[PDB]
């Protein structure tokens, strides 16, 4: 009993925050 999908959109919009990053700074 698990399968985070009411938190999987929290995930790929967190990936928009891997754009928050885009790429390991300098």
């Amino acid at each position: 009993m698990e399968l985070k999908a009411s938190e999987f959109g929290v995930v790929l919009s967190v990936d928009a925050l891997k754009l928050s990053r885009q790429s390991p700074l300098g």
